[PDB]
């Protein structure tokens, strides 16, 4: 079989599973491990954005009651390492220990504010486990089809520790773990002993080239079989050679910047709201994206299925109410810097450009600063910075509560002092059935969040990969790379 070459925009810092998501370790991560239920992006002929989910690990299943489901485990699926996967593992996948509970804080910072309200798994034979929530949760299965959830190996997993696992994982998944040089590249090799539809390729790399052009050069050259995170900017002189093409798809992920609210001058909402209603986000999305980005209604999104809003009104842009905000603030003028990693997101130094000539018109100074990949900058030499979200449920839940909720991130490490009441209503989504006071309640969510502007939504990205049309590849709606039944070569 061939060998897949792929020139990536960045590598993840550890290829353990739940450190790993980001917009980079997904596509490697997916390829390590499996989760009891999975996606079918191309269920039915879709162009790899269906909604539906499917066996994975996990036979079968069924919800017990508003906090349970029992699963059924597919039987003699191995570990890399040769170990049957069992309950034991999907438990320690799911336990206090590993992943929601105190503990695993230093292993996994995020796992707990990631996680549902999780109660122990229960184990009842060597096939079967049930997951739990000790208060309602409907969103159990939607999390089990996630990132969250892709299934560790207990034993080899406990014996090695996070830090090490994560430098030399062991999965179920169709590629098993040959390398993995730290800022540099990842390379898998073909489980021929899957479960599922056998590996096509007989290994892949993931090469990291940070600068797109170099990126793009290296697929004209014919160094690269696939290369990631281009611009639509990219798409005219990539499509004019006959034996290479561009396969975009606009994803569920969203571009932002956001605030280090431990700063004096990001303490108050005034100036957060002044940057934020001087974001000319149409004229971004013509000028970088070539209209292929789509700008949201909010903290909304199609995905979130029955707490989705079709009828939200655009997110404001008021430039004079904005100069009035930057007068309010008190604010003396003094430069602000806002960081990012080159073009890790796609046209985010193109942007910022934008956005620093946007806010030099409402009277905000705004200097860019860079930072290389692995080095993320102290939190308090940061005032400002880029960055992403994944919508990774079926449900308006994800990612505003996991992000942006009361023990999540952005409150507690970023200092977001959030509205009491902005908390109130996210213990309550939380709990609550979908129905007209849980569909209320993230709306007025949606509305303390643009009022307060602890970050600031720019658009969901249109993901442009290029390929070589001897490399049969479709994209997904989702920042990931799908090689399953999704793979060919000729
Ligand atoms: O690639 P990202 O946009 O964000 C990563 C970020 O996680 C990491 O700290 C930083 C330094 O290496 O690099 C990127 O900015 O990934 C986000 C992830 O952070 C978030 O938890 C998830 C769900 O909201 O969405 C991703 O897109």
């Amino acid at each position: 079989r061939r060998a897949l070459r792929l020139g990536v925009n960045g590598l993840p810092n550890s290829l353990e599973p739940v450190n790993a998501i980001s917009n980079v370790g997904p596509r490697i991560v997916n390829q390590i491990f499996d989760t009891l239920i999975a996606r079918d992006f191309f269920a039915k002929g879709a162009p790899g954005n269906a909604i539906d989910l499917v066996p994975a690990l996990a036979e079968s299943w069924e919800r017990i009651d508003e906090k349970s489901v029992r699963f059924k485990l597919r039987q003699k699926v191995m570990f890399h390492d040769g170990v049957e996967l069992t309950a034991d593992d999907v438990a320690y996948t799911f336990s206090s220990e590993r992943l929601w509970g105190p503990e695993a804080i230093k292993k996994i910072p995020l796992g707990k504010s990631y996680s549902l309200d999780f109660d122990e798994p229960v184990v009842e034979d060597k096939y079967t486990v049930t997951l739990r929530t000790k208060t309602p949760s409907y969103l159990i299965e939607t999390f089990v089809a996630s990132w969250m959830s892709r299934i560790v190996p207990k034993e080899y997993y406990k014996k090695l520790g996070a830090v090490d696992f994560g430098n030399k994982p062991v999965g179920t998944g169709p590629y098993k773990f040959v390398e993995f040089v730290a800022g540099d590249r990842v390379v898998l090799e073909a489980n021929d002993a899957y479960w599922g539809p056998k590996p096509t390729a007989s290994k892949i790399t993931y090469q990291i080239v940070a600068e797109p052009a170099t990126r793009v050069a290296g697929l004209i050259s014919g160094e690269y079989d696939i290369i990631t995170t281009l611009t639509p900017d990219d798409i005219q002189l990539i499509n004019s050679y006959p034996d290479l093409e561009t396969r975009g798809t606009l994803i569920e992920n969203f571009h932002m910047f956001t605030f280090n609210m431990n700063q004096e001058v990001f303490k108050d909402k005034k100036l957060r709201r002044a940057l934020a209603l001087a974001v000319n986000r149409p004229i971004m999305v013509e000028a970088l994206w070539k209209k292929q980005a789509s700008i949201p209604a909010g903290f909304n999104f199609p995905n979130y299925g029955e707490t989705f809003d079709p009828k939200r009104k655009a997110m404001e842009y008021n430039v004079e109410e904005a100069k009035r905000l930057v007068k309010e603030s008190g604010y003396d003028g003094t430069p602000i810097t806002y960081h990012t990693m080159g073009n890790y997101y796609a046209n985010a130094m193109p942007a910022l450009m934008m956005m620093i000539e946007m806010w030099k018109q409402i009277g905000v100074n705004v200097v860019m600063k860079t930072y290389a990949p692995g080095s993320f900058p102290p939190d308090n030499q940061t005032w400002m910075r880029n960055w992403s979200n994944g919508q990774w449920m079926t449900d308006a839940y994800a990612t505003i509560v996991p992000e942006f909720g009361p023990n999540g991130q952005v409150q507690k490490r970023w200092g977001w002092k959030a509205p009491a009441e902005f908390n109130e209503l996210c213990q309550k989504v939380t709990v609550l059935p979908n129905g007209k006071e849980r569909f209320d309640a993230y709306n007025r969510m949606r509305d303390i969040f643009e009022e307060e502007a602890p970050a600031v939504i720019l658009y969901q990205p249109y993901d442009v990969y290029a390929a070589r049309k001897d490399v049969h590849w479709k994209p997904v709606s989702f920042e990931m790379m799908e090689f399953r039944n999704n793979l060919s070569f000729g």
